[PDB]
């Protein structure tokens, strides 16, 4: 009499077929069936008519989008839109991400949205912007995750010259986040200030998991194609078996950027940024009006190196002890418990001010267009 | 918010609920019995769904109720669907009567299911598990060792006392179906089965449906065997309630103590005929040994329906003249002791029930032959 073990696998929120994922199945059953062309079998009719009412009470008592009350379009990408919601009921403001399916089924060339719910829902660490629940509709995937209101490091960029002492600390911070990705066996493969989310504290958050990859036995990862950005993408991941100091570069490209004022590796032509990646060793360059530190210039180029030779192959201790961090303000335990070079004033709860302001063809035969997100939900089995 | 989080919650437990996990585990394993095959493997999203869920779906099956969990002692009943079978649960070491209903050989199993399962009543054979497989849906039931009261009335000439007490207590278990909500339609001794004490209970729900909001049914589906059936019923190709049982009631009471049923005839046109011509045809033999209390208690109950014994509820029957008696009184009817009482030898003992002894096909689109199956499973 060991049906205990049945219960554990259905209410674990790691479980590949919990009470979510059940809800789930039934949910995109109904939705692949209730077509009048598949309604003409007698077996697909009747399943749902008796299934009819409840799915509707089910479909109304779960979460669904017409429970939050949409603010403003705060973000914008590749298959959807991130918009500050706020939840009717409930009152709470959080960032929710949109994706389309039927666009990721047309364009997508990865179920990306698996390892960034998980890293999301699980991370546990103030490095990583959290997930409250997770569903889906007909139309769309959802991402309810905590509202970051002091905006991205994108908008700091452009708003402010940022000083070495604030670069200091945006490095350090992304440093520890980047830490807390790999201990947790992910490579990011796309570090960039697009990425870089600020609370109402100022202190950084990461935000797109997309491109994040598991590490295998040996903390690597063997790729065909190419992943990320044209800017802070690693020779090795251009030219495609590569480690966790990709990421590093990335960060090289961002230290280079806040100081300097523009990436690297810029071109007029975005294919000529490629090239100039790739002979990294005679374009990178700094500018004759030198006001940069010998210091931070030293921790640019130990970046902004080749995969062998680049700072941190050896661990996070190596960039931790770099001579560019020393500083009369934090040590790196105590990091995220200072005070943040912009401490931003917020009007509201819903403060947009350092934002900038903005289907599947019905079926002849069966097709199951609402398998391939079976399991996505993440309301009734969480942690 | 709270509330309809905690509804959803409280909901995949409710046993009474369409969506309980059981249910939802069923619609699950059903989208992997039906989309598993060559041709629907074709289709990436099929195959992709199918090589995430195989695996962990046939571990929820290992782990589920499945019929190789019982050892099949003998087979004590069958049907036009399947068959009863003797069942007892290998870690158990308790026994139960399982019945089966074969998926490919055929909906009227939804308010068996309901009924026996959530009845609780003494006059209703109990379910206490209903699970699946590919190709059958098993119901585990309590088992009643008496046997039905055709064997009863094969092995005796039922005396007079005798019918009357198993006549109040068709009565009671009657009611205890019309008060959950049903109209049985069809009550034939092969539905009247005794416990371990000669104490009845009804046991065939097929023939059952839901009353409606005046307390009525209406029904197209053909009947069967006419022989208990209602002139009622056998007019509907049209609506009717409650007296409709209480006919098959008086017919009950008239074979116990005539030997054969009031309409019987060589055919079943002809039976269904007699049945018509019912203020006609019913006819009481030359030397009965029928009471006179007993002779109206028929008499009142085969009647058209507008005249009937019940029409104006249970208490008018209970009333009747027939039912007064010093052996029992009907608040206390199950408590005294029945006229026939099993001597059985062991638990899997089978004396009082008669001795007894093709395929899906592969598909090339999605035909769903599993979903109207989905939501069977119940458990306690
Ligand atoms: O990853 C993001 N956007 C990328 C993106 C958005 C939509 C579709 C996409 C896509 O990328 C891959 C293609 O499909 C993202 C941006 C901003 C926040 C955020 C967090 C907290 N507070 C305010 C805002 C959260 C996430
Ligand atoms: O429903 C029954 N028989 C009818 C029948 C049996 C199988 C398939 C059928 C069918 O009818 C039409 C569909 O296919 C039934 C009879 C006896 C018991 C019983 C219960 C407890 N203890 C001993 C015996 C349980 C069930």
């Amino acid at each position: 009499t060991r049906f205990e073990k049945m219960d554990n696998l259905l209410r674990d929120p790691k479980s590949e077929v919990n009470s979510d994922c059940l809800l789930d199945g039934l949910d995109a059953l109904v939705y692949d069936l209730d077509f009048p062309a598949l309604r003409k079998n007698k077996n697909i009719d009747n399943f749902l008519s008796r299934y009819k009412d409840t799915i509707n009470k089910i479909r109304d008592l779960r979460m669904k989008a017409e429970d939050y009350e949409v603010v403003k379009v705060i973000g914008r990408g590749a298959f959807g839109e991130v918009q500050l919601v706020r939840h009717k009921s409930t009152r709470k403001v959080y960032a929710m991400k949109l994706l389309s399916k039927f666009e990721m089924i047309k364009r997508s060339d990865s179920a990306f949205f698996w390892e960034e719910r998980d890293i999301m829902a699980f991370a546990n660490s103030p490095w990583v912007v959290q997930l409250f629940y997770a569903f889906q509709d007909d139309r769309y995937l959802y991402m309810v995750m905590e509202y970051m209101p002091g905006g991205d490091l994108v908008n700091l960029m452009s708003n402010y010259d940022v000083p070495e002492k604030w670069a200091r600390f945006y490095t350090a911070e992304v440093v520890l986040a980047l830490d807390a990705i790999h201990s947790m066996g992910f490579i990011h493969r796309d570090v960039k200030p697009d990425n870089m989310l600020l609370d109402k504290s100022g202190h950084l958050k990461l935000a797109d998991f997309g491109t994040c990859m598991k590490m295998n036995k040996e903390g690597m990862v063997r790729c065909d194609t190419a992943v990320g950005t044209p800017d802070y993408i690693s020779p090795e991941v251009l030219k495609s078996y590569y480690g966790r100091e990709c990421d590093w570069w990335s960060v090289g490209v961002f230290l280079y950027e806040m100081l300097v004022g523009d990436t690297p590796f810029y071109a007029d032509s975005l294919v000529g940024t490629y090239s100039k990646i790739m002979n990294h060793k005679n374009s990178l360059t700094f500018p004759d009006d030198n006001d940069i530190s010998k210091e931070a210039k030293n921790l640019i180029c130990a970046f902004l190196t080749d995969r062998e030779v680049r700072l941190g192959r050896n661990g996070v201790e190596e960039i931790k002890r770099h001579l560019f961090f020393k500083n009369d303000q934090w040590a790196w335990e105590t990091l995220r418990d200072t005070v943040a070079p912009v401490v931003p004033d917020l009007s509201s709860d819903i403060d947009t001010s350092n934002f900038d302001d903005l289907t599947f063809p019905i079926p002849k035969a069966f097709v199951g267009n609402q398998l391939p997100f079976v399991g996505f939900t993440y309301y009734s089995n969480r942690r």
